[PDB]
């Protein structure tokens, strides 16, 4: 089975082709901090096989967060929770990696179960265009905005590093800062950082490359980016497959292929895989590794869509929410031996 | 759905019908203290849903111990960590109950998964006839002996509740000591404590009726049984009857009803809910509650057996090491809504 073949990425091995995306859990302190939260939701996944967990979106600075309990990273005062939370993570079996954020125009919303309303923040963008009715009005970021956030990407990612993560990942997807500027749908800037598909690509290019040049070539960069945003007019596959080009210049190692999350009202046509063509057509026409993610429920899927060269990496986001030791199911039914801790040996 | 109806017993409530059988972890540190391995397991399966959680046998002296690294409650210095996963399982939302133990013959063998060898301990008994070939033969017990391992339980009983256990389960099942005095497979004894049912019962009923006294009416005692071994002139149902009758005189809340276990060469018809029968006729012609076990892997056939009458509280063992978070799903196929962590809301 595909599924459970170890893969190569950088310098580095994972042990099978599953991983954990990135899911966000509100539970940090207001400070930032790993809490005893992360600490049991993160090693159970561990023990329940994932090769890799890709920890949540954590801020690259306070203005940087989705809510107020999000993690940071734009502290050293953050290493200590940071570190034993990728240690705990490597003790449980799999490679702790992490997700590197900037929430822009859509920074500083409640947790969703507190109703997940704006908190009318100081929300920066690369224009002036509300995310929706009743957030706050972006402010446009100018050169030296840009260089501050990549600066702070930059040192997240020489944190993440100094905390033992292996794998990091920038988040330039769902309408976050780095995606509302790729889609000009969010970005309706007139100077050097908007309208042609270079200069909206520009920002984002230079963080990664930046990033690129602070993560040593056996660790593994990944980018996450929405394929497409489903507007018209907006970020396409086409697009995508421009900016897979560029990143794969810039030695990024895989594209996590999500989609939407830039504006609210489009149609998005969930099913299970529906994302899985994005991660195909990077795969096989730019020959960039991807990652799938997207309604990936069950071993049979995840192994068929690795047989068809459909992506790299299996991501699991929900299923592991509601079934974490997923991943030693899957083995069974796809007739391999699980990877069973031995105070588990006569359950399985 | 029954399963999911609240269980009263005397001053306390279960919110639900669903516990995790007591199942032996192997991890504890030579001297029997919680280590991290507990605070992760036992935490899961609290945030899995269940009502009740009932911690593995925990030897209540050393020699009582199947493996040098058990769970222990012989000291005041195993409070901490007793007193630290009580907490951390009723924090994920579970009641803590924990098994008092002794393995009597089968005591001092090392751990499942390094050959499970006896260790050459001087192991109690009855009687002296070894559990099987390769087995010491164990030292009868006097009347010293028997009084010091009554103490011993009833101050477990103590330090159990002083850590916050709220449910006191009396492990007189599967072969070890309290077990061993019931069978005739195993008692042989002469005195006043072997030869009639009553003798047999003798030495079980006093512990009983002891820990009895030093638990708060308002919490549940329980005793688990082996209802029968499955033997030749063995301890039988009708037996189980007798003795489920006198534990219900004493203040016994509910009988767990397991089986087996007493001697090794006996033949036991597994099959799914292969012990229900012992925990209906107990229930149905004695009038004590009863805990169902063994081979209940599915909502329906967990709702069934209760429709039935066949037990008041449904135990799971095997299911809940595969799959910790079954009663998040059992919730969900039985038409009734998942008391979800908040964090997982959009998983369910
Ligand atoms: C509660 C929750 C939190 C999430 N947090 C993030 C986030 O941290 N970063 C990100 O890129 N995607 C995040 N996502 C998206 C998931 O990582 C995943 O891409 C998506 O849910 C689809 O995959 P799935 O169907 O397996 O869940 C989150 C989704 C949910 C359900
Ligand atoms: C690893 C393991 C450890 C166990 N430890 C105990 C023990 O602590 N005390 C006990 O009464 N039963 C113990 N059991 C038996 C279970 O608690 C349960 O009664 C039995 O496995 C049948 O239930 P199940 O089919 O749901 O697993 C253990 C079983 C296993 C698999
Ligand atoms: O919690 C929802 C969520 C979705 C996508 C993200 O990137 C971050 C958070
Ligand atoms: O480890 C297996 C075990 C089974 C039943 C018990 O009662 C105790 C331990």
């Amino acid at each position: 089975a595909l599924l459970f073949t170890p893969l190569e990425l950088g310098g580095l091995r994972l042990k099978n082709r599953l991983a954990m995306s990135p899911m966000c859990q509100y539970s940090a302190t207001l400070e930032g901090e790993v809490t005893d939260w992360h600490l049991l939701h993160y090693p159970t996944r561990a023990l329940g096989g994932v090769g890799l967990i890709l920890v949540e979106a954590t801020a690259v600075e306070p203005l940087g967060r989705i809510s107020p309990y999000d993690l940071g990273i734009w502290s050293e005062d953050h290493l200590p929770g940071l570190k034993e939370l990728a240690r705990r993570i490597r003790e449980a079996g799999a490679v702790p990696g992490i997700q590197l954020a900037h929430a822009g125009r859509k920074a500083g919303t409640a947790r969703p179960w507190e109703g997940g309303k704006p908190l009318g923040w100081r929300v920066v963008g690369p224009s002036p265009i509300p995310f929706d009715e009743g957030y706050p009005v972006p402010e446009p970021l100018d050169e030296a905005g840009m260089e501050r956030i990549l600066q702070a990407f930059v040192e997240g990612a020489r944190r993440a590093l100094r905390a033992g993560f292996q794998v990091i990942e920038l988040h330039m997807a769902h309408g976050y800062l780095l995606s509302s500027f790729l889609s000009p749908l969010s970005n309706q800037r007139t100077d050097a950082y908007g309208g042609s598909l270079e200069n909206r690509m520009r920002f984002p290019l230079q963080v990664a490359q930046a990033v690129r040049e602070v993560v040593p070539r056996e660790l593994p960069l990944f980018v996450r980016v929405s394929a497409t945003d489903w507007g018209e007019g907006g970020w396409s596959l086409e697009d995508t497959l421009a900016f897979a080009r560029r990143l794969k210049e810039l030695g990024v190692d895989l594209l996590d292929c999500s989609s939407g999350g830039v504006v609210l009202r489009v149609r998005i046509p969930l099913a299970p895989g529906f994302q899985v063509p994005f991660a195909d057509a990077v795969r096989k026409r730019v020959g960039l590794r991807t990652g799938a993610v997207g309604l990936i429920t069950t071993p049979e899927q995840a192994e068929t869509l690795l047989q068809a060269g459909s992506a790299d990496l299996v991501l699991l986001g929900r299923v592991l929410l509601r079934d974490p030791y997923f991943p030693l199911r899957a083995a069974k039914a796809l007739g391999v031996a699980p990877e069973v801790p031995p105070q588990y040996q006569r359950g399985f």
